[PDB]
């Protein structure tokens, strides 16, 4: 054992290493800080992401490094791929898997800025993982809903409202044409608006809302909480006043507490809406964070059954083709490597169960064909906004909202280019829904 | 109501607001997209984080907004100050706070780049929180260490060890003079290492060593899992084995699992180490993200014992001044506000205990005296790769170190400019340690 | 240290301190014993009541006591004001409140007499408290009583009755036109009428009236018991048998108790009754104990739905201008100081939810302009010699009492004087209700 | 059945009426208000405490009046003794006595003032309850202290000590020479002090002190919380951290979960100190409340191991010969009436086992034989100030009063006129305890 400090690429840096399938793969987008060659940098973060320290170590005579350590296998420009052993991470748990690849490299003097890109998880680690316990099919059954996206809106005001009022918009959305409403991700509990009195009264809406429309119908009940044990309370008492539906902030609430809550909901059969709040303190920026291409993988691994993607044309930031990969990614059983949407690896999914994406954010009538063309018909469309802020009320609006989804939806089904004809798809429908034409006019102009 | 879109500043920016004492202050640093005034994306901000959307809704009729709204109240360069309402947030629930402040205003177009910088979190606001289990001063009895930083080590390799191997490590490293060890924050059960095996092995090493030095020891079990089950039957075992010590990586593990650990661990008598693996992926920009000084808050509400700061002069970013700041918030009972160190609000702590700064990553030997002039006594000095990477081995290493940190301890206690003395010291204490004149020698001119 | 007696004005009297709004104020009534001066007297309260004792005592110096001590910072006649840190306090605890305030002080030689007039709870030792579980609005939701007060009546006589008989009462009653019946506050578990008997005879006759009368109906089943696992075998019972009310007597029973019940009832989503048996024995007198405001603030923090706080015109000792105050402090989010009704602290309530006056004892039907006066629509008027002494039956007596709160109701609405016209409108409303002109005839001159 | 308004004593006063030996009796000063005969006076107590009401109900058909109502049957002077038939209250239930007896009556207007002075428990009452879990004699011998009061001092400054701090008094103390230490009534778990950190340093402490005397100590670890689950989990830390004694305030925490305590304690092998906090807000008039002979019956038969019972000499009021009555009651198998100490009735205790009085409050070695006097051997003298207000601190204090105590035991063992004779005691045994001559000369002219 020789003491002292040596560069990370003479042992973290092997480029003619050929990943193995069981091996877990990850890009980074590097920007390494001045005089510190980009090889060295992929190879800092490749040993201080799985085994390596800052200086040699007698322990390392105590253990096969070789067969343990992460190393950068190749630098295709500023991105650098780095393969981990399928031995190195536990079994099933999305917690460990951040605390090693994004632990701590992210914090080095030596790499200015870094970005995780994409990550290829083997299906040997993918069989460690439940996936989505109801899946898009299942949830279909459920609401009765096909060859439609699913609508749905976040109650408005954010905070503010009580029980009864809150209550009251949620029967007005349902019975206007939404299929599910949900709480804000930061309504969870509040001295204006508890979260007991507000289970109780919103799922008296929604059992009204069921029996005057005749169609399924469901709110995504918030269970965020302090703590996991509340958290788990809180989707007990939602299964007993007849939730079909809850909500969690698995960033914020966290990935532990979000697999526990998941046990849970699936023995008692409730549908997990996943709200991404916190994400964009690290996916937005690009060159450094983690892509929430990486966080949709780790929630499908973790599995919920829908997941926020991105709206692309509302309110937030979102790319359509980095979208269109999120998408395939949560929908799909394999999805292979496309540049021009960032997806840099071929992803098996290992029969885990797709998700629901959800569009949500600053998205009205007019933004319904580019929804449809980004995500399709397996997608929940979430109109806050644009159901309360009806001239008429959250009832029309709702209305609306759904006549445009349903005409985009038919025209889309019969080949149209919704992208060139969306504008006159939504007239035609508005024709006959004067609630829509009113949309569409208040409207019209606004865009992001 | 009028339906439509609305500038958010006609409503969220009150620049003649005076912030109450119950209100929770938050300052953003704010790069609004182009045609976005900076008051404008202020507003939005302040709008989206606490009642607004993209645009008016009817059902603001049916509560006050203006008593539950938030709103800028101020604007200092690019730094906007935006006031809370108490009622808004969660008793006792870090993750409402994030959910509500760091939830979506990221991702919004209309702000290129957001920052929260600081966080002003009120008396009343912080009463419904425990804060630490056992402080300062009791981890100082427990370990009858006094006037002197706590000395600890990372055992390396990260990973591929046995959990024999490991304990030997961690034997030799606790009598040679480290007052505790821990896991890394990416070992917590592998095929490799099991956890069980692992907490067994390495308890049987803590009782050797306390048994041989006659001193208190401890190693920080990472309890970090999967799912929070998982976390408390570790942390249950890990008192089982006799452990004093548990760690956990509060960030990727979560707020809610990390409340409910940290309340069964105080049930236990455990203390906690907190790691803050996966921060620098969005704290590290200075354009974008939280800054470390709030989520230092946020971990003292939640109650950790420890928890990392940053070294300065290591392998890791962080700035002098600000983790000056931050250390003065986790240990002292109010902290004014210092624009110098980044603290933009005078922050009580309503008893809250104060819990240990850690200082990890890429220090030697050399970087005692800053360290002790960044932090001085009240904190934890952790050498991973500066003990096991002595020529000698990890007892060595341990010994250089202790023997170091003693020394210039003992200089900061009698007055000395360490920071210019420091080499002296150094050498001092060398002339009888053996041992720190080796680590001195090996890492003279190691600087990050 | 000085050891030896010392005045507890040198340290406890500090009359130029002025009150945080953290601190806990309370105003002392105090009548000083012959030979001590008013503020010795009153710095004597606060000592003992905070940190002193009789002398001096070494430990002291180990502890900030300017810091943590009680001191009285004004004395207007015989009041005193003493603030008291928030510290002092364990959250969410009014027996940490009682033992504290009222705890030793009243017992002391040095005061002849001593009686805690009014306490300013701080909003942050307010916020670790839950309030009420269910609210005004809420319970009136349930009940779909609006705009008027709501009635009630003891079942009588006090004891005795069988659950068979008792239960025909509850029924004639509700039939008659009550909204809710109740237990005795005496009445828990007896051999005349074992407590699981009376529950399912009494929401056997419930039901029966909710059948016939198609309005909510409710019985306050008293839960009061030796033991608080008892009691919340009770409670636990009074939910499976389909009761939506409890009752307790919080005093007798303990407010520890109290709090066990209160989250267990919320749990079940039971509204609970709070009677104030044994108020009297420390509320009546004007020289000594503790007036029922600061116990009404009390038991609103600890969560009641509904607490008695008097009649005025009833059988039992209760002033008009206190009893206003009682109800708003009862009621409203923030209650400003009034001398004429005794609040000498500005009270907010930091969102605590409302509960509801009670108002029972001796009122009969021309009592009800009167208490309609006194606490409006908000309230609850308990009839229980007045349903029950009526000359045909519990069932007209519970109609004439409906008619005229009706009526009184109806008037007050209207802007009209309801203390002059009060008999006119009792009179109009026995020109169609014979019942309530049979109830008028015989209590006429009945007075208090 | 008449309906209308009729006297009480037409129906409950009955001057022949024998009472049965199963009766429970009530001794009330009444002081009727204008233009009520004290006749009616008692009537309307005993009919509103057991079965009337302020008219005739006609429900009272359908139960036998005269076979439950309670019956003033003698009046002396203002003096009238009321009897309540045996199956008028729930069986183990001291909550159930006091909301008959002292529920409203005290509050009625037709009384200016009420106080209760006596009860007469039924031996087949006293059958349903468990008294004190431990007794006198069972206490003696786990403390192995034997013909001498008891000593003990409740750690001062009653707040602002920390667990360190708290538990080096209590270690003093111990060594001293107190038999046991206590936690003040308001101590219960604070910022500056919580409960878990005070519990684990306090045991260490008498620990500590066991060892180095050899004697048995202990501290009365106060589990006082703000709910019965709070209580119950720190009586069962306190017999995990190897305490033998808790401390609780069952008035303001609350008899039912004073009861539910003391069943977990007798269950978990503790002894249960009873603080009487509050008492004195309704025990110290004379005109008005209850006498705290009633509380000390009732404390006796809930199960109280010692309670406080005054001091007569210090600075709280007591008088001499109630303090004795009080004594006897709490200490005798039997307890005949006594005139002059105000035991209006022979009280049995059907076997229940005697407890400790507790005299504490401004007393030094000054009071000793006064003390020995009113109790003799069988009771608990606290000296908190005393303790720790001695010059050479709090060891020197207790070894004062300790030197104090058995001198004036030994000579009331020997049949001296201690009261006469007890200066010369303390003298001689300050003649070789220079600590007893230093806190003799300290507090030489103190008194109350
Ligand atoms: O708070 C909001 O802004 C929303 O309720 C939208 O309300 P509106 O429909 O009224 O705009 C959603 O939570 C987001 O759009 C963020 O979702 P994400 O960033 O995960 O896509
Ligand atoms: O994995 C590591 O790098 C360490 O074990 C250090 O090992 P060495 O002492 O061998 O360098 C610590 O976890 C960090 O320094 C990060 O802590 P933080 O970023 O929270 O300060
Ligand atoms: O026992 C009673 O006297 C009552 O049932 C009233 O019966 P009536 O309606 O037949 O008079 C009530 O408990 C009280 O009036 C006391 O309430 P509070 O003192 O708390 O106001
Ligand atoms: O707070 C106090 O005053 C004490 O700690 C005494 O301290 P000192 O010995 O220092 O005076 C005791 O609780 C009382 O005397 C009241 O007991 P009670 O009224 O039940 O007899
Ligand atoms: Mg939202
Ligand atoms: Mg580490
Ligand atoms: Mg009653
Ligand atoms: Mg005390």
């Amino acid at each position: 054992f020789v003491a002292g400090v040596q560069p990370y690429r003479k042992t973290y840096y092997e480029p003619g290493y050929e990943p193995k399938e069981t091996d877990l793969l990850c890009a980074f987008r590097i920007e390494p800080s001045p005089g510190i060659p980009l090889e060295e940098a992929a190879a800092a973060v490749a040993a201080e992401s799985s085994t390596g320290t800052w200086t040699e170590v007698w322990s390392q005579e105590m253990t096969d490094l070789h067969r343990y350590k992460g190393r950068c296998y190749a630098i295709d420009g500023n991105t650098a791929y780095i393969a981990y052993p399928l031995d190195l991470f536990e079994e099933g748990s999305i917690v460990n898997v951040m605390s090693s690849i994004v632990g701590n490299v992210f914090g080095f003097k030596a790499v200015r800025a870094l970005r995780l890109l994409d990550m290829r998880i083997p299906t040997a680690y993918l069989k460690t993982f439940p996936g989505p316990p109801t899946g898009i099919a299942q949830e279909r059954d459920r609401l009765k809903v096909y060859h439609r996206p699913l609508l749905g809106g976040t109650i408005k005001p954010k905070l503010g409202l009580g029980p009864k009022e809150f209550a009251r918009v949620v029967y007005e959305c349902l019975v206007g044409g939404l299929d599910t409403t949900k709480d804000d991700e930061n309504l969870n509990s509040q001295p204006f608006c508890r979260w007991r009195d507000r289970y109780l009264y919103v799922m008296d809406a929604v059992h009204r809302a069921e029996e005057e429309t005749g169609e399924a119908k469901g709110h995504w009940l918030n269970v965020t909480a302090g703590d996991t044990e509340e958290m788990l309370r809180r989707a007990e008492f939602a299964k007993e006043v007849g939730s079909r539906y809850i909500m969690v902030d698995f960033l914020t609430a966290g990935f532990s507490a979000y697999a526990t809550l998941r046990r849970r909901a699936e023995e008692l059969g409730l549908m997990i809406h996943c709200h991404r709040a916190m994400h964009a303190v690290f996916t937005r920026p690009k060159d450094h964070g983690i892509h929430f291409r990486v966080v949709a993988k780790w929630l499908r691994m973790a599995g919920g059954d829908h997941v926020h993607t991105g709206t692309v044309v509302g309110k937030l930031e979102g790319a359509r083709e980095e979208v269109r990969g999120i998408a395939d990614l949560l929908r799909e059983e394999f999805v292979p490597a496309n540049p021009q949407r960032g997806l840099l690896f071929d992803q098996p999914w290992a029969g885990l169960k797709p998700l629901f994406p959800v569009a949500s954010g600053g998205i009205h009538v007019w933004h319904v064909p580019d929804l449809v063309s980004i995500y399709g018909n397996d997608a929940f469309f979430l109109f806050g906004g644009g159901t309360h802020g009806h001239p008429r009320g959250s009832r029309a609006g709702a209305r609306a909202n759904r006549a445009a989804v349903e005409a985009v939806a038919a025209a889309y089904r019969e080949g149209r280019d919704i992208l060139a004809e969306g504008r006159q798809i939504l007239q035609d429908a508005a024709r006959t829904c004067p609630e829509l034409r009113e949309a569409m006019e208040l409207w019209e102009g606004v865009t992001f």
